[PDB]
């Protein structure tokens, strides 16, 4: 039944046409990994502090994503869905993180996979400090396992060292591009850490989630996280509509959730989360 449902979603996405003119500007061509994967103008992240007389200076391939299915009365985490950095966009990424007050970054790709570049590194090595445009980033600690890396970063503007912000960077290592993890437990545990971290930081800005293209692993993991939050806050019997949730996130960034197997993985992950949650009750 999953194939039929994903086909329907893909058919709808064909008609999901909205202006993407900023991403199409020639001066922004080196800021995109794929000419056809671009942020909608209406929901794109606009970089602040730039000179409006430098064409394209405000551009990054990323969109705000919120759970638009929730009512006014409902608390929920919000996100940015972003492309993975190219060398030319590392500084842009840090301007985005700074201006949005993001305290948690979720990277769902390795830097290079099977010889294909996916995302250049945009952090210093452990115990080191790097400048990225007007910002200093220091890697103050790193916990690596075979499944994920957690880096604790300290970020400050070069012109105000007294303003230091701790940012937690979570990198999942076992989710290949265009594919799915072998089992859902790793992603669920990873998200549990991420959710707890964000919940511990009142006033944190949106969680930045990225992959390589910023749509497949990014879209899938955002949808999983949104549905986990529904289950955690609303309860085990909350209405879960994965197709509707995907359509809603695709209204905000094109092509979110790239493959039928990723679509299925959302169901499998959420089913496991429900079972774990039910067993924790009794």
């Amino acid at each position: 039944g999953f194939w039929e449902e994903f086909e329907s979603l893909q058919k709808q996405e064909v008609k999901n046409l909205h202006q993407r003119l900023e991403g199409q500007r020639p001066e922004n061509k080196g800021k995109n990994r794929y000419k056809n994967i671009l942020p909608f103008d209406h929901s794109r992240v606009i970089l602040q502090g730039r000179d409006s007389n430098i064409p394209g200076s405000d551009y990054i391939n990323a969109n705000y994503i919120k759970n638009q299915l929730l009512g006014p009365d409902e608390n929920a985490k919000t996100y940015i869905a972003s492309q993975g950095c190219l060398e030319a966009t590392v500084n842009d990424f840090w301007q985005m993180a700074w201006q949005e007050n993001s305290r948690v970054i979720v990277m769902t790709t390795r830097e290079v996979e099977k010889g294909r570049n996916k995302c250049v590194p945009y952090w210093p090595e452990v115990g080191m400090q790097r400048a990225y445009g007007p910002y200093s980033v220091t890697n103050c600690g790193e916990h690596d396992t075979t499944e994920y890396k957690l880096r604790t970063l300290q970020v400050s503007p070069l012109d105000n060292g007294d303003l230091i912000r701790e940012i937690w960077h979570y990198q999942y290592l076992s989710w290949p591009d265009h594919g799915v993890p072998s089992e859902p437990g790793g992603v669920l545990s990873f998200l549990d850490q991420i959710n707890q971290r964000q919940e511990s930081l009142p006033h944190a800005g949106p969680i930045i989630v990225h992959s390589s293209a910023g749509i497949g692993r990014t879209g899938t993991i955002i949808v999983i996280d949104m549905l986990m939050e529904n289950i955690s806050t609303k309860g085990l019997d909350c209405d879960i509509d994965i197709q509707k949730t995907i359509q809603m996130v695709r209204a905000q960034r094109s092509g979110m959730v790239q493959t039928e197997a990723q679509y299925k993985f959302i169901y499998v992950a959420i089913a496991q989360f429900i079972e774990t949650t039910k067993k924790k009750l009794e």
